[PDB]
DNA sequence: TTTTTTTTTT
DNA sequence: TTTTTTTTTT
């Protein structure tokens, strides 16, 4: 960890975005980075992170992220445009925390894509989701386009294309409304 | 370790006979046992054991089944009918780690089934493939039939059908000529 | 340097107005001037700029046509219609070093058609890129009308229709709507 | 260089097996690596070579890569697994070189895909290409199924789907048939 | 006649508002009525009608509506809220034929829904189609809205979601345009 | 009757060749004629048949389909050319019916695709299946080959496209396999 | 004559939209008819006209069609809808004499689609062709979407898909725009 | 009649060896002839034969063939070689009618090559299609080698490559081995 | 995939 | 793309 590729189910069983259907206890984050050093070359970063159960450490994927990020890269004075494609999106309180990580960190960029919502009717999402997007970060819903270039990206396809299935589009269109009800 | 079977989806992928498979960090295998003391009803021996990247024994699961049939099974002067299902063929170190062991233990009689083959451009699987079917065991590539079988009795198929995958006799007889090249 | 025309594969390229177009290591940089000496014929003046990655002057394509233009062109008294065709927007350091540059020189009025536009979530872009519309000039996000424009005087077309791409109109859309939103 | 992507003309002027169609005077070469450190993790490495033109190092892509292989990579001990998808294939005395490599590195392994054949009739190309199948090396024609694979990875395709042309499938057949010959 | 339900495959064939659409032999009338004698509790009364190609009563579905609604139902002094949901739009003859009853039959209001329209270039049809809308009834085009309600109440949907067609809401649009051309 | 287009339903719920699969009490059939009088041009005919009900005239669509090429076509001296679609084969004492027509009308030659198959170890079955191919009469099986064109002309498909279901191909090999033994 | 299908270059070097492109001194139509007897079934009509050259009984195509309608068909009482896929459109005096059919004919109504125009300044033309859209006859040009329809159909296809042409889709908009402006 | 080459578009449409192929109302005959009157160079008579459907002799091409080879050619005591390259397998009367003429004249040898069968359940072909190959002659199915031919000295293909067409070898076995059936 | 294309249709 | 599928057809 982290790993770079989702077995086949392990993005099925957790990337499909249905609401009351319970079956998710952990949430996956898939990203692409973007080094820009000024007057340099361009480089990309991909990759795959898992919630964390070991005795320390614990992060739901978005805070390991960050812990990845810190230590290991942040260069001085370069910039980054990082990219998500988050499962069991940012939770009531993570929202909040990633928004204020982007504040004492100007040089870095992003932009989320979520499959699901921790519900949207939650106090402290509805803070730290408005307050991400305050910060400078387009927060979206996955869509039928957004879960072929995730799948043909970041799982072991073995070639296989992409195959949908029986409610994504009907609940990015409720995902997508309720989002924007409160994103406001 | 010993466990008794492999997850449907878990089995589709660690199985999958390609040759770009990429995505397989593990090895499988399976077996089903068949003891017979010549005095007494000619009972068995299932299993399943997934290799080792712990702390403790890096065992490449073919290295972990001679440590659980070495002490906790084996009963001087018995026949044993050992058939392996692995999915990664037996790796250099373990071939002939396998054929030692089948030299000294002349009652044990084995027949190996692989999905994939481990580099069969290189010497040293080569070597130990080769001693190995010629101490009184036998390499083969898993067919439709074979994999089927396990289908049936290795995995919770939860009472369902088979279902190849496009390539699967393809792939199976090119593997098969690529082995019968070498094994001679 | 100045080169008079671009190849037609050369083009096609690196002037897709794309947003995941990866592959542009160099900025390329189109004009026509119109030289109005007020005594005398209108004369003129076209070229093409490639950027620079050698030894000598590290130019952004941008950098290269002010020095070019500063002691080859440019007679005291003389008021100059330069009309751009920048494939990617002008860099930070550039957009401000125009800026500078056009506030001088009174008699150079400036219009610039950008195709793409790099890194519009960034600061030193949109500092630049505002002072640089505030001056007298006017940035602007290349349409059909303009990209048909250079197919036929800064490329070697070699007398052939135009034939955009998918996603022109649309991502030109999208492009200028967020320019549209800095530029204020 | 060693770049890792050409633009799509580069790939179309350069990877078109035409065979008497005069338009080729360099050579561009595709690869993808394979480390594998006994019992350590397996990574990935690709790429793109062109013929050198510079004062010195001249080396005719399969030369440059015999370089930048050499001294770069190489580790002792460990193996490789190379695969090419050469354009103006590997020259008279090329071949010949490549193949005597594989000589004193038998840690290496080499598969070579190529689109032209230097003629099928010089004693040199005779020589070198038969003398390579010697060495365990196997050498065969991209077909459609070749050329697809090799445009959408190395190519900056902009993410279009590879479009084949008139008399492809058929050179293959004719450069293939005389090939089989050759390597017979 | 009058049924309560048509089974689900029935309903998505008869009523998808296609232009194309050939294969309907027969119109379909779904209904809910809501009486109110004043002086009792707000009763109602549902059902739906297959037309007729039988020896007897040759009624195109909207005529056996009127002859079940004329003695079984209707007391004297009573309002009625009749709202249809026909497939197949209101026959030429049978567009004044109800004309004619709601002209007499004041204490009856109604309201219809048409899934398609019966060759909409013809006369008779726009002069009965165009009265009927001027008596106190209202002809309307089923849009997604509508065509919900009926796999609701009218269908024995057997609990399950709605889920249109390609070109429902196109379909839609364009036949409510061509509609409000004639109703005027 | 004969109508000449299945409703999309009546097709799924009576071509689908699932055997053990209890839910079709009735057969249908659909052809394609082929008139050619010696010196005359060549005229088609296609359609659709139902099993009778009615008081008189049973017939299980294979006789229903004889009685109106009898006394309404059935030319003197001309030629004919039928191909059938059957969905419920031909009944163990149709089948041998069949045969027999096709022995006194030479002029008429018979090419029968089924989707399933009244049983393979019923004798009369095997009387008139076997007798069926000996008159002249290829029998074969449906597959996704036969399916597609016989939904694509004798469905009122609105131009839906096919849609496959799970089992398709193999009760395909699975009746082909139990026909290829019996029509030995 | 009327012939049923055009075989597949009679199609493409008369249905090709190349305005200035000379090589069409004749002219094709395909058409489908519907009839429609008040209280009876509705039957269809398909075919092709080709321009007459014999003798007498010239007509262009257009003509033809109205001549085998007359005396052969146009039942008393009954309603038709014809629609045209015509090629070398209406000529400049025949598009007024098909406006003056609909005329005396009420009970058939018509639409129009066609592939090139016998010049937009033409006055007789400019007569005729408004002419016909007062008397209710839709006229357009086809599109991608009419000419795969139209070779779909009336064309030996020998079962081929439709490939379209460089300059189709801009010819159309080149001939709707210049169509939408005379059919003002 | 006799013409000398077909046009391009017109021998792939009536020569596709197809079996649904549908649209073949006439039949096409080609031929190289070979004179040898024993004391003189040895000469030849190319050709080509369109069937017939006029007011007078309404011969089948191959009818048509015998009539110009009777008295315009045919000098009394010479050898002649006659290949054929029927698109349509000669008809019932007519593989008689030129069984009983290669009958007379013995210094005629002959050998056929057809491009589909006509209706090769039929017995009155099989009749005439035997004695045929019985009398010297030699019935034959075309085959990639003979297509080719025929592309070179029968059409006007403007010297241009063959290019064959899906299902041409395949179409030519299973035709072959119909005709092996028969022939016998 | 629960209702509609974004410039010149290999 | 110059002639033919490799196990259970979203
Ligand atoms: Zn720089
Ligand atoms: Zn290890
Ligand atoms: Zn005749
Ligand atoms: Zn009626």
């Amino acid at each position: 960890n982290p790993m770079e590729a989702m077995y086949p189910h392990i993005f099925y069983f957790h990337f499909k975005n249905l609401r009351k259907a319970y079956g998710r206890n952990e949430s996956w984050l898939c990203f692409t980075m973007e080094v820009v050093k000024h007057h340099s070359p361009v480089s990309w970063k991909r990759g795959v992170f898992r919630n964390q159960v070991d005795p320390e450490t614990h992060c739901h994927a978005e805070r390991c992220f960050l812990s990845w990020f810190c230590d290991d890269i942040l260069s001085p004075n370069t910039n980054y445009e990082v990219t998500w494609y988050t499962s069991w999106s940012p939770c009531p309180e993570c929202a909040g925390e990633v928004a204020e990580f982007l504040a004492r960190h100007s040089n870095v960029n992003l932009t989320i894509f979520t499959a699901r919502l921790y519900y949207f009717w939650d106090t402290d999402y509805q803070e730290g989701l408005r307050s991400l997007s305050q910060e400078g970060a387009s927060v979206e819903i996955m869509g039928y386009k957004d879960f072929k270039y995730c799948w043909e990206n970041f799982v072991y396809n073995d070639d296989e294309p992409f195959k949908p299935w029986k409610g994504l589009k009907y609940n990015f269109l409720f995902l997508d409304s309720k989002l924007q009800e409160i994103l406001e």
